[PDB]
DNA sequence: CTCTCGCGAGAG
DNA sequence: CTCTCGCGAGAG
């Protein structure tokens, strides 16, 4: 799994919340982002017995990698908050 | 109410969460911090009747000032995330 | 204390 | 959908 510059084209570069949302629709259905975490990890705060499953780490990192280049100021850490913002953006 | 060089020359300039941890120590008691949030809202999973109530909005935007010429890459949501962060370090 | 990170109400 | 933001388990 490798991101193509067809699939950059299309996404917002301004900032890199707007950049990663445009870039996860591309990817991936609502239904799969509605139904996925970043890590799988059972919250805290969830007295809910289902635990999504987690995204694949390759693509987690592809996309990490993609947007760094574009937003090269951005932080790992605050990236893979912005990919969990985008799948909780689809769970309404 | 205004942060002071002799304030910020206390704390580590390395990292931004590591700037905002050590500025809040020196600013705030651990009792304050464990027992105010940002904000004062109250949260989606709290099942709690009581809510925390927020920090000075005017100490709030003098920290993130401070951070912001220290940082200046920096975003200001980032920032408010960190403070929360540091909030949070002293609840457990 | 410290970081990470899924939750989810409420406002848009 | 989108953002903000308090929670809090679990690992350090």
């Amino acid at each position: 799994f490798q991101i193509e510059k067809w699939q950059i084209a299309r996404c917002n570069k301004s900032k890199p919340q707007k950049f990663i949302n445009d870039l996860m629709q591309v990817l991936y259905t609502n239904e799969y982002m509605a139904t996925h975490s970043l890590t799988g990890a059972k919250s805290s705060t969830s007295r809910d017995k289902a635990v999504k499953p987690a995204m694949n780490q390759n693509e987690v990192q592809e996309i990490i990698g993609v947007t760094k280049q574009l937003f090269p100021n951005t932080d790992d850490v605050s990236i893979r908050r912005m990919i969990g913002q985008k799948l909780n953006n689809c769970t309404k």
